């Protein structure tokens, strides 16, 4: 029930998701607390995504081993194994962006999102058209 219009570029190296809205890194933290910094040196914001079925990801901290994942209530979590709540469907967007759409609650539009002030969007609260959904992987 979503388009396919899909993202150049691949997997093959690791990624820095850089949220275009407040111009922060998305970030996977040890504790599993999942936010957005501006700070680049930072060893919680690479990330390495993977396909798991065309245009269907994961996206894991290279550094913690931990999988982004969006719980029942719409709220980002790191995981330590994959599981249904840790696929994402990376399209792109505005013929430029990526965005990623939560699997499991694609048919209500549950995006991963950053707001201006880094911390997380929960899922109801996201949609076509912020700029909190929007992502440009650049290379770590």
């Amino acid at each position: 029930h979503h388009h396919f219009n899909l993202p150049p570029g691949n997997y093959k190296k690791p990624k820095l998701l850089y949220c275009s809205n407040g111009g922060h890194f998305l970030r996977i933290l040890p504790d599993g607390t999942i936010d957005g910094t501006r700070d680049r040196s930072d060893q919680h914001i690479q990330l390495q995504l993977s396909a798991e079925s065309v245009g269907e990801v994961y996206i894991k901290s290279t550094e913690t081993g931990q999988y982004l994942a969006m719980d029942t209530d719409g709220l980002l979590y790191g995981s330590q194994t994959p599981n249904e709540e840790c696929l994402f469907l990376e399209r792109l967007e505005e013929n430029h962006y990526n965005t990623y759409i939560s699997k499991k609650h694609a048919e209500k539009n549950w995006f991963v999102g950053l707001k201006k002030n880094g911390s997380c969007k929960r899922g109801p609260r996201t949609h076509y058209g912020q700029k909190a959904i929007l992502f440009l992987p650049l290379p770590v």
